[PDB]
DNA sequence: GGGCATGCCCGGGCATGCCC
DNA sequence: GGGCATGCCCGGGCATGCCC
């Protein structure tokens, strides 16, 4: 059995997608979406507000799931961990990705594919709006040396009943950085010149 | 009984045929495949994705096994080693291709043909794609000396039955080596001129 | 009592002085000494030779100590350590400088100021020769997350004898770094240009 | 104490110098010197002889030992050892220098600084003649990989007394390669253009 | 002996944490 | 927000085992 796990959208019977809210683009701004590369552009430990989209309502008992994995093919078979200084200096440390704010959150480490993922229980949006926001937190910047080390790296949302089937999969690139909107702006532009 | 094993393609009853992603041709790009020349062009110990493609899905227990054979006629019938010195610094050291990112990976020293070969199950591309992907990896260089010492290889993958009839067979050439992109450039700049 | 240990130069009654062998100036050569800045700059995890001078010979028993410190003032009391990435992947792993190439090598981790020293004995230059010569090895970058983080340190050199006694010290800055020739040409550079 | 044997010449009281026959400079001859380099070019496992002249004669029970060791100063440190290919397929296989025909050679692996070396007795020049010829052998290439791996080495001749007195050191820079005058004449022409 | 292929050295230059 | 320093990617090119 394969121990890297799928990162193909599939938006299933209940229609599950993700949003990202607008952000303006400071060169430093804690945090940014790129429609154009399906890419967020944030600051490590800071909160990362990704939204929850569904047309059907899910059953009682879903979970939210949230992992991270290496976007390029030559390190996708490698486990996303925490580099070891922010691991030396709840959410175990050697987690990339945590969640704030949620009173039910459960952090797992697969007893077969050592990876790590984030899970909380989905809740409906309450009566009177559109989508539902998890407050995400990624614990290293991309660059981190002993960890991320530089590389790009996806995050995996799947949406899961309680009995584990999968009931839906959305994925986004995450670059953590000191300057968010100065490198989605030279990503942007060196897609337009060179893309 | 031959003790060499064939590589002549034989799509069979369910289709079988291999597929590679498109690379971009740095110079020392991780891999990348000509299909001009059906040679896959890769750096030592990095990833290097196959794609299977079926046209009817094989019975269940179905294998993949992958094996490396020498292309020269001259040194079909010498078995392909890791060379000494990577082997001495689950896969045991004297296999050349190993699977990543695998749980129930298997390597075979085949005891009457002391040929190696590396087996993982086949699984059928997951509801909602259309190929399955397995990360192999070679542990030396064409070039390293007491190995392969510069001879080209095939890497012939089968699809086998859990009974072990074949179900299919494919193969492509490998050049492990420091800049794929210059040495595939390099092959197909020579095909064309004095092929 | 102080825990700063001091870098000023006591050449003492033996004459100690500390040499340097010159190098090229590669991009990248693996360690070269600026004399106008009394400044090493070397490639982490590689070879340093530093030679020792004296008028007179050292009684018997006497050891030569190896110490980093941090060169600026805001930084003078904090210990130089290995970072957590080094560190994790005789010499104890949190040391940042090693002597290679000595079998009585001796690693300190001193009981009240926690600062980390390095001592051999020392040894005459061998009859026909003016020098002798220690081979130090830094474990991390200057620019190390988590250790030394891109501020700049002294190795302060200090010959002493069997019972304790300072005979002499001598001290030089180290710029641990990838390219030592383009980061030595660019701090000369600045010393002349604005200095 | 060091486990960096000494390089330096040291002729002694004995008038203690090396001696190396004129070659004829085929690119492929067996071994070549160059005076101008103070080295020897010469192919892998094949007769390597060199010549010892004394002003005056050794004491009875002389040992000539040789040993080879890094050039570079960030590989001086490390033992030179034959390559991991050469040693799988008497003379201990790790060792790279071995001497021919002698009956009394000795190889050993130093318990403290683990480094290889062949010894064989000093014979006087029979009643006629000027010098003792000893025929060495290099078991590997200087490009061997895992072995020396291109890095240049010196091999260290030293005439030892029975009771272990250094009586007189010689060295000289060996490169082991497939075309002895080629290597030579290039680096020769090196020397004169950017030396 | 001439010349090719290939592992790796080499300097130019990019991206990114952080000083200013 | 502008700009510097630095780890590392990148293509040019050298050296060397071996084919011819
Ligand atoms: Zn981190
Ligand atoms: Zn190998
Ligand atoms: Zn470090
Ligand atoms: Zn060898």
């Amino acid at each position: 059995s394969s121990s890297v796990p799928s990162q193909k959208t599939y938006q299933g019977s209940y229609g599950f997608r993700l949003g990202f809210l607008h952000s303006g683009t400071a060169k430093s701004v804690t945090c940014t979406y790129s429609p154009a590369l399906n890419k967020m552009f944030c600051q490590l430990a800071k909160t990362c507000p990704v939204q929850l989209w569904v047309d059907s309502t899910p059953p009682p008992g879903t979970r939210v799931r949230a992992m991270a994995i290496y976007k390029q093919s030559q390190h996708m078979t490698e486990v996303v961990r925490r580099c070891p200084h922010h691991e030396r200096c709840l959410a175990p440390p050697q987690h990339l990705i945590r969640v704030e704010g949620n009173l039910r959150v459960e952090y797992l480490d697969d007893r077969n594919t050592f990876r790590h993922s984030v899970v909380v229980p989905y809740e409906p949006p309450e009566v009177g709006s559109d989508c539902t926001t998890i407050h995400y937190n990624y614990m290293c910047n991309s660059s981190c040396m002993g960890g991320m080390n530089r590389r790009p790296i996806l995050t995996i949302i799947t949406l899961e009943d309680s009995s584990g089937n999968l009931l839906g999969r959305n994925s986004f690139e995450v670059h953590v950085c000191a300057c968010p909107g100065r490198d989605r702006r030279t990503e942007e532009e060196n897609l337009r010149k060179k893309g």
